C-alpha cells in the first residue's frame, strides 16, 4: 500500500460518499476535496458569513461533536481527521 493513503473511518466514509466519492483509500486532499464538496453542496456554511459551519444535526455534526465550527479555526475538524482517519506515515 502506498505511504500517501488513507483510510478513513466507517462515518467519515459515508460522508466522502455522500458527496460522490468511490472507493475505501484516498490522499489527504482527496478526502478534504470530498468533506469540502459535502459542506458546500448541502450548504452547511453561514450564507453570511461562510467560514461558520452549521453542522449540529447532521452526521458531520455528530462526528465532529460540535454544532458549529469556523474553517479558520480549523483545530476541531483536525481532531476529527485524526480520530477518523487511518494512515500508514503515523
Ligand atoms: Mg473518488
Ligand atoms: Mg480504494
Ligand atoms: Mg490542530
Amino acid at each position: 500500500i502506498q505511504i500517501n493513503q488513507v483510510r478513513p473511518k466507517l462515518p467519515l466514509l459515508k460522508i466522502l460518499h455522500a458527496a460522490g466519492a468511490q472507493g475505501e483509500m484516498f490522499t489527504v486532499k482527496e478526502v478534504m476535496h470530498y468533506l469540502g464538496q459535502y459542506i458546500m453542496v448541502k450548504q452547511l456554511y453561514d450564507q453570511q458569513e461562510q467560514h461558520m459551519v452549521y453542522c449540529g444535526g447532521d452526521l458531520l455534526g455528530e462526528l465532529l461533536g460540535r454544532q458549529s465550527f469556523s474553517v479558520k479555526d480549523p483545530s476541531p475538524l483536525y481532531d476529527m481527521l485524526r480520530k477518523n482517519l487511518v494512515t500508514l506515515a503515523t
